[PDB]
């Protein structure tokens, strides 16, 4: 197997650029200055016409300069292990936004580039897997992506945890969150509010107030913000149970 | 009604992103390329009064914009836009119209031909309360039908059963109209699903109503029919939103 980078990757960035800037959650988030056309040339000259793991944590700083939206006070959400539930329970920014939801992170969404040296400045045929190449090129972008939108977090986050995976701790802070979110929370936000998903039909693993959650509500505490913790509450089971009605965890009464 | 700021880079950018990355293991890729689609749709309304169109208009541009859909997939529904592409989740459970490419496109865009040049109006449209109803339900009309003629095996539609005032289905509803006549027989059955708002009356049943109006109507068309008032999976999805309304307990 090779990885297969994006084909017509400018033509897919600046039509999703396009679309987003005129059409999505325009009543939800803000809309950047900079055009598509400067937004592409930020995010393109961060890895253009070098090797493909030649890059690190500054090479998309301009590009996330630009293309970094603020975000609703109490709403930003965070998650480890659950993508598609707690994307789902974000709801398409109707209830949280997630990284997905705002500029950059919708634009690049499963998109796959790389640079080389020769013309035409990235690589159109084959990208090399990101183990081998240094983890701060391998977590250039997203790694970036991620401390630019938690550093712009105001009020209550919310993070969504998988509290059923026993080999993975619900908390860590070699995550992308332990890496890169947590500690790039500023003083405007108050408040870590964990939501524990415990999937229907498995061993419950992790809990609040035990374990690497306990680790998390410590170092939560010592940023001086409030902490709360709360395992399948009621409008997450509910969506887990519509995927699966038959479950234990959904009997009714 | 104010039409969409730059109408053709909006429609050939989400083109370009649905082409390459939008449903691909779900939906076939069209023949035409995205400037070929544009010509098409452009065509349909452009150096036209914006309320001089027909069913026929957008005829060319459904036809290159047309795609085989799923068998079993397909999903319609009135009164429930959004219980219903919850339900369907993207793709991931059934098809909607918005998740092909012409639904995809054009969703939630408002565009106005005009006569003088440059063919379209990029301030000002008709409040379509103010036209024909043909030149009104000119573009979703064709949408519908195309779409409901591309529906194989089993269909499935939402309605809602809480509407006093509405009936859960009307023959002048686009799906009375436009999908149910259109549906081939390549379809071959039809399931209801009956929506009962949380907290309100009970107003439709299955078996009873415009319900019962509906299933002779499929009956007599030569297709299966059944009918489900808040099966589980949509129940907790409503409960999701409404986790203390009582049809929502669990339990103890
Ligand atoms: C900022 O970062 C965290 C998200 O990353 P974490 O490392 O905390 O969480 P983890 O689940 O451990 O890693 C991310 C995994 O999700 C998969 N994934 C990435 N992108 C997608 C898309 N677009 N669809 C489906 N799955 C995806 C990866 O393959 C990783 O294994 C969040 O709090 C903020 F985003
Ligand atoms: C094809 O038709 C139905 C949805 O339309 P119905 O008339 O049956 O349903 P109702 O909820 O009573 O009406 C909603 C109207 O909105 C318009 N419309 C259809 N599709 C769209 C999109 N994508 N965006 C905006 N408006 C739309 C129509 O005038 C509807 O009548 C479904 O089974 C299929 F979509």
């Amino acid at each position: 197997a090779a990885i297969v980078p994006t084909r017509e990757l400018e033509n897919v960035f600046l039509g999703r650029c396009k679309d987003y800037e005129i059409t999505r959650y325009l009543d939800i988030l803000p809309r950047v200055r900079s055009d598509c056309s400067a937004l592409w040339k930020d995010f393109f000259k961060a890895f253009s016409f070098k090797n493909p793991c030649d890059l690190d944590l500054g090479s998309y700083k301009d590009f996330f300069t630009s293309a970094q939206q603020q975000l609703p006070k109490n709403k930003v959400m965070f998650w480890s292990g659950v993508y598609d539930e707690a994307h789902d329970y974000a709801n398409t920014g109707r209830k949280y936004i997630t990284l997905e939801d705002t500029l950059p992170g919708y634009m690049l969404n499963s998109l796959v580039w790389c640079g080389q040296r020769a013309n035409p400045g990235f690589n159109e045929k084959v990208c090399p897997d990101f183990k081998t190449c240094p983890v701060q090129a391998r977590e250039s972008f997203w790694g970036m992506a991620s401390s630019s939108y938690a550093h712009s977090a105001e009020g209550e986050v919310t993070y969504m945890v998988d509290g059923s995976n026993p080999k993975v701790p619900a908390y860590r802070p070699d995550s992308f969150f332990g890496k890169y979110e947590l500690p790039n929370l500023t003083n405007k936000v108050t408040r870590v509010k964990v939501i524990v998903l415990h999937r229907l039909g498995e061993k419950i693993i992790e809990k609040c107030g035990a374990g690497s959650l306990l680790d998390l509500e410590k170092l939560v505490k010592a940023k001086h913000f409030a902490f709360d913790c709360v395992e399948n509450p009621r409008a997450v089971l509910f969506l887990l149970c519509s995927d699966n009605p038959n479950a234990r965890e959904c009997r009714l009464a």
